[PDB]
């Protein structure tokens, strides 16, 4: 079929919030978006992936752990996750010291991209085009810190996270995998997929 663009794709199969979070992220670190497009997708992709993982978890009044889908969460429940993925780079770092010296959790040496209220440990998402145990051992050698959890999403379905503690229920997960074979579906519709993949 024709080649459509990556620029095309993005901003039509990504919510705006993300796109915008997305182009302010690569602004920050001086990429251009309609060059690096395939970063641009890829930085879209794992940004949707963390606002998926932490969406309607909550922590209720008896301080345990429950799925609200619906869209109206009692006012008493909390937020399970805090997402700091997405945030600039000062504002991020603000929200990962107010969680460490509040909770006593240690600080990490790299920007993590949630918080888990639950298990009370910071989590590093991974989405990856390769295969989830060399992404995995990539992410683990950059971390070096035993407390950042680390949970791997492959395109495919695949999964790997440390300790093969996988934090949230079959269900989470699943809607998670089906929305990235639904990128990686959408792609290949428009010819963008062999590319995107390669490029990583
Ligand atoms: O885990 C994170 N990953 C990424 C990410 C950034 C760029 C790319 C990319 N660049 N070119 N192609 N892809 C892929 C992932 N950003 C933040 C993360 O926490
Ligand atoms: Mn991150
Ligand atoms: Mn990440």
């Amino acid at each position: 079929g024709p080649l459509g663009s990556m620029e095309d794709f993005v901003r039509q199969c990504f919510n705006p919030m993300i796109v915008e979070l997305a182009e302010k992220a690569m602004k920050e670190y001086g990429e251009d978006p309609k060059i690096e497009t395939n970063k641009f997708a890829a930085i879209c992709t794992h940004l949707e992936v963390c606002f998926m993982y932490s969406d309607f978890h909550f922590i209720d009044e008896r301080g345990e752990s429950i799925i609200v889908e619906s869209g109206d969460p009692n006012a008493l429940l909390k937020h399970r996750f805090e997402i700091i993925e997405g945030r600039d780079r000062i504002m991020a770092w603000t929200v990962v010291n107010s969680i460490c010296n509040t909770t006593g959790v240690e600080k990490p040496k790299f920007l993590p991209d949630l918080y888990d209220y639950k298990e009370n440990r910071f989590i590093e998402i991974g989405v990856t085009r390769r295969e989830v145990h060399i992404y995995y051992l990539e992410k683990a050698n950059k971390i070096k810190s035993e407390k950042t959890h680390i949970h791997i999403f492959s395109f495919t379905g695949e999964e790997m996270a440390t300790k093969a503690d996988y934090t949230l229920d079959e269900e989470s997960r699943a809607r998670i995998k089906t929305r990235l074979f639904t990128i990686r579906q959408e792609m290949a519709s428009r010819s963008l997929w062999d590319s995107f993949r390669q490029s990583e």
